[PDB]
């Protein structure tokens, strides 16, 4: 609530910043169905 | 997915218990407003 205008969002320190490249985006499968996930760290993460 | 019906939900070990009694609810004051938190330490916690 109280969204000031003279302030401007800064980006908490303890986030990893990832460049959005299109090699980050594969394919996993579970239950016989192929679904879209993220490569951030090597280990396929849902998009959730 | 794959919505089993043999597979019964447990609730992971590493995660607090709380019984829920109607003392865990306060509220706290914030750009001259109320709003409804938790006090699961006497800590005023947010909803999300």
């Amino acid at each position: 609530a109280k969204f000031d205008v003279y302030e401007t969002l800064t980006i908490p320190t303890d986030v990893k910043t990832i460049v959005l490249t299109m090699q980050h985006i594969s394919t996993q499968t579970q239950n016989n169905m192929v679904y879209y996930v993220f490569l951030i760290d090597g280990v396929k993460i849902l998009a959730e």
